[PDB]
Order: structure tokens, then C-alpha cells, then sequence
């Protein structure tokens, strides 16, 4: 079956610096979601400003550094917008990332995709094919009719 | 004060093998809800086609040992219901034992309970009335008016 | 920025006697609110009939010691609101403190505050200014714009 | 390969009413043992005087439920003692369930074989032979070599 | 019998800082011990002088606020130690909370009583009696003897 | 202050097709260390056969990805080794990784690295230093002395 959807799920700096790593690779990792890339990286101003295809935004998302990752999985990409949460923190539920984690619009902690074609071209930009694990996740079998 | 009501909650056999009991058996315990049976078995041709009142479901039910609880408490029923979350899990929220742990309709980690009539002609398949404990819980004056 | 919205969370006697305490306080923290004042308290006939400005609430609010306390940060009155969830736990979605731990309307683990007028006089009521904390939390620059 | 070892856990009353179910339950489910029957039980007289082959310590046995589990796995006897500690709380290690929950002798949460043959004997009493569960547990394959 | 023992626990303010408190106070409120009092604090010239009874250490405890707390139970004291874990947390065990969230002896996360006349003169320092309340726990009658 | 120290930590694939990977993660990032770099990898003939400087336990390290990490910090290498624990997890303790998931010294979850000088070759053997990042860490000022 067609369950090789993948978005892209980065933890913003404040993220990062906030301590929240490990906890938001929760929330994935045991939905049954599949890690299939990851790296830590400082924000370059080329890759940047082509990724957000806000002055002050920018040097924000350079003054930490991020954690790009790749999930695979079913539905994986709208999963993930809701296992994230209202974008503004503000209204986001209690049980979502942005709503157990964050306050404020501008320091939302992650970031997610919001579409199948958001999320592939964001992938490619953020990572090279090579850099990409594909294993079959033991669970599979169990997660999956 | 008729706080008597139980309800069947069980855990499908996805659930008992990616390792999800403990975890499902929180949410109810820490609710306030309370034990009152319990225990894992195989599931029977005959207890099957009998609960059920899909050819390719039934050896997916067998194929794997499920956990059948009982718990009781008022409006546990619904109160069950709601957390485990929408039945197909690509709709339930997070925060609950479907949004948190599942994406197939079909794995969908656990059953419980749609009404008290549900729930009892349940019970009473599942378990014998012998099986079943009463004890007050130390907490009940401390949950309940 | 004006950031320094506070509200008034305290856990009920069923909260404190029910173990909840260290497990409310989380979802605060967490979120990056600011802790500002906190103290435990057998509450008074008096203190009582000014705060609630039913014969046998009364003195189920004696009934135990209840813990007191004062979260600063950005719309943390309504968030407050938002991570104790719909005041019937009975209606109250699971992520939230009410949700989570609470059946009874009438054994509903906390009070929150419902309006920055509502808090600022309950605080007010509940503490003297002398015995309010302001510092800076390091995580600030992390939290907020 | 022999790693069919069962040990029995019980969690005692203390244990089962002050909440600690799904949480003892956690220490081993995630430690990758295998659940391998389970059932809530009020304990008779004879079970018991059969049992511990202290004449106010039978009544306290009587005086709640009893969670009775059985486990297999590797060494799960001694890890089974490990996980919950020294008996006595006041020397038991934190990380284990005596350290984390337990502060009286007497009240001690729960109850651990010390030898193969005793849990062996103590299962039969416990539970019958077709009471008890056996699957391969999907984990099993990446648990062991 | 005589299970008034309290010790003093409070959490240095880089605990403070760092977001520990809820998670330090679940420690103790899962072992089953009982607050008895907290309060919020920014430590005193005098308060201090008086408490340590190093010229830089004096100025890091004024540099943040402080959670002092006093927790009732049996053998609590040692039982504090124990949970703390050794003072230098390069040396203290997991499991324990300094071993859990620290690294530097001077960045030790809190402070615990080392003796029953430590804690009873360090309490009435950094307490008043009225301050101190005390209920029954509902779950001694589960907790003891 | 020297606290630059950087160990070697990876997730062996037990670990990952297990889902322990947040899991692992959150006992570093909560202690105060620093992630400084993280990927996951398939790992090489080559790559292996260097690092390792037993036939079967080649072709285990190839049967999954891998979550290769970096973790500065002061004495990051030891507390690494710390809180993985003994490396036969039928001897380690509850509190670490190994005693808390572990069960067969072949499938032991992760590597941790035993040197200054073991982590340093490590390390450079599987990351290049461009993929390195160094931030400071916000949370440091409260961390370390």
C-alpha cells in the first residue's frame, strides 16, 4: 500500500534551545511514524529565503540551531499538522505540541508541512536523497492492515 | 449514588504486541476509574462470531493475544469512548489512546464500549460474573460528591 | 511587551488528597508560564465566603489543605482556562487537567481563574503583594518575540 | 534458546488502591518481557495460608484487590526483584518500583518470586494452566539474540 | 505512630530556572510523602548568613528565586537524601534527581535536609509555624502500618 | 571552563526498530547536555569494520539504521556511559537505558563511548566536522559554574 507519505518535521531554535527535542520525537515515534532523516543544522541565508519562498524573522531562525527531520508513515503530513497543532500557540489544544509547549505565534517551537507537495519540495531542499534511510519499521505489520 | 456503570475496554491484539498495556491501562486508572477484571486470552472462533453480532478481520483477532478489562465508574462509558478517541484514528485527537498511538482503522489498538447495553451483554461474554472483583476504592470519596 | 498577565490556579482538595499536585503544576511549567507565588492553605470561613462572593461546598473546601498559586506569562488566564479544560469533567477533552483526572463537577480537581479581573482580585484575596516573586525566567528569550 | 522463564508479580492492595497499576505494569512491559496472564483477585484464606507456607498481615492481604501477573523472559526472575527493588522501601534504590512508591515494609506495593521454583509453584497456585497466554511476541525478534 | 518526620527540600534556583519544580516535587508526592508547606522565595543577605551558619556562592543563591518546601512522612529526611542523590551530581545515581538533570557540584538542582535537627531548625528558619499545615493523607491508611 | 567534552552516543538498531529512540534522547537532553550532532544511517562494511578495531554480529549492525549522535558537555563520556549502564543489561540498573529496556547483552539498545580518547575517533570516523554544530547552549548559565 501507498503508506511512504513523508513531511518534513523540524523543531524551530526555540525548540531546540527550550530543551524540547526529545519530547516532540515522542509523539512521533510512538504514533508508529517512521524516522527516516535527521540532522542538526545552523541556518544558511541561501537556504533560507529559499525555503520561505518578516525583516526580523530571519535572523531568528539563524540565531539557533534547527532539527530538520523526515517522518514516514500513512497520512503522515496531515497526522502531522495535527499532531503539531494550531499554528498559533494560542489556539492550539492541550496535546499538541504547540499547545502543551509554546505561547507565541512568532515562537511556535516547530515546524511542519502542510502539504504532500509542501513537504517534498521542503524535504529536498533541507536534505539530499543519499542522506535518506529506508528500513522497514518492525511494526509495520502491526500498525497496518 | 448509581456510579456502578462499567464499561468493556479492551485492547486489540496491534495493541498488546507493539506494547501499548500499560500505557492504555493509565489513562483509565489515573481518570479515577476503577478495575474490577482483567485478564489476556486468546480469542475463541466462537467468542468471536458471537461478539461481533470482514472474512479477512477474524484471523486478525486471533492473531494475537488481547487484553479484555472491565471498568467501572460513572458515565465511564462515554467517558471510555472519549478517550479513546474517534474510532478511526486518522480523525481522533491527540491526547487520546487512538490520536496518540494509531493511524489504521483497522489497527486501531483498542475497543471499548458504545453503550450500557453494550458494554454489558460484553462483559457478561467475556467474563463470568464470578471473574469480576468489587472493592471500594480508597480514592471514591475523594472523586466523588 | 505587556506579558505579564497573571492568573490564579489552584488545585482543590480533591487535587492535593488525590496525589495531582506535582502533575498539575507540569502542564504550567511546561508551557512556559512563570510561577510567582505558591503556598499551601487549610482554607478559612472567612477567606471562603469572600472568594465564592451549596451549604455543603462549604466545607468540602475545608475538608483539606489546597494549593494556591499565581502563574504569570502572555493570555495565561484564558490558556489557563484552555490546559484545565470544560469545568464538568464530564465534557472536558483529554490533554487537559479536568480531563485527564477528574468525573465529578462537583470533585473538579482545580479552579482556575475566568477573567484578568477575576484573577487579579482573587490573587489579591489569596496573597499579599509582599509574597509575590518577580525575576526574569531564562527561558523568556526563548518563549516570546 | 531457554528464555521461557516466568516469573509472578503481584501487585499487593496497598499497590492496586493507591494507583499504582498501569505504572508497575510500565517497568516491565518496556523492559520487553511478556505479559503471560494477568487477573484482579480478592484473596481467599485458603489461597493465602497455602500461599506464605503476622496474624494482623493475613487481613491486610484480604482487605483490597490483588493484581496477580505472570511474566516470561530471559532471567525475569532476577530481573523481576531487580525492577522492584529491595523489599524493604526504606533501602530499596530509587528507579525501581519500592524506591519510587514504597515507604513501609509492611506496605511494600507489591510482591516478586524469588527463585524459578518458587514463581513456578506460586503460578500454579495463582493460576491454572489454561489461564495462561503464549504468543511470540513481535519484539521478540530485535529483544534477543 | 511516629511518622512526623519532616525534612526541608528546597529547589536551588537553577532548578528553579531550568523548569524542574513539578517534576522535583512528583518525586515526593508519588513516594507518598506530604507537603506540608512551599513557598516561593528570593533569598535574603540575612535569611542566608543564617541558613550556611564561597564569597560567590552567596550571590548565585540571591540570583534567582527559590522553591522552599517541607514534606512530612517516615524516615523522610533520609528518604530525601536518597531521592536527591549524592550532593556532587557527577557521582550521584539515575533514578535520583541529581543524577536525573545535573552536572556541576555547584549547579546541584536543590538542597535536602541531612538530619532531623538539620531540617527542624531549617524549617522554623525558613518557616513560620502558622505556615505549616496539616491534614491526614487519604492514602496513609494505604501507605502504613 | 573546559566542558567541551563530547562523547559518542548511538542508538544500536534494537534501539531504533524498537522506538526507543526519543526515549534514549530525553535522558541526555534533560540532564543539561548539548545534542551537537545527529543522523541516521545504515551503516557500511566499511564504516563498521573500522570502528569495531563475532561474525554474526556484523551482519546485526547492518540489519537496521542507526541513530549515530554527538553530546558535549563536562564529563559527558563517563555520565554517557552512567546513564546507559553496565553493558550486560542483566546487571545494570533501573534508571538506565540498559535496565530499564534491555535484556540480552547482544541486543543492548545503544553504544556509549568508554574514552575521551575512544569518543574523539569515534566521532571523526562517523561525522565529517563541517556536519558538527556548536551553539551555546541558553540553559547554560544555569548548568555550570
Amino acid at each position: 500500500s501507498s503508506q511512504t507519505e513523508r513531511t518534513f518535521i523540524a523543531v524551530k531554535p526555540d525548540g531546540v534551545q527550550r530543551g524540547l527535542v526529545s519530547q516532540i520525537l515522542s509523539r512521533f515515534e510512538k504514533k508508529g511514524y517512521k524516522l527516516v532523516a535527521i540532522k542538526l543544522v545552523k541556518a544558511d541565508d541561501k537556504l533560507l529565503e529559499q525555503h520561505y519562498a518578516f525583516p526580523k524573522m530571519v535572523s531568528f531562525m539563524k540565531s539557533g540551531p534547527i532539527l530538520a527531520t523526515v517522518w514516514e508513515g500513512k497520512d503522515v503530513v496531515r497526522q502531522g499538522r495535527t499532531i503539531l497543532g494550531a499554528t498559533n500557540p494560542l489556539g492550539s489544544a492541550p496535546g499538541t505540541i504547540r499547545g502543551d509547549f509554546g505561547i507565541d505565534l512568532g515562537r511556535n517551537v516547530c515546524h511542519g508541512s502542510d502539504s504532500v507537495d509542501s513537504a517534498e519540495r521542503e524535504i529536498n531542499l533541507w536534505f539530499k536523497k543519499e542522506e535518506l534511510v529506508d528500513w522497514e519499521s518492525n511494526q509495520a505489520k502491526w500498525i497496518y492492515e
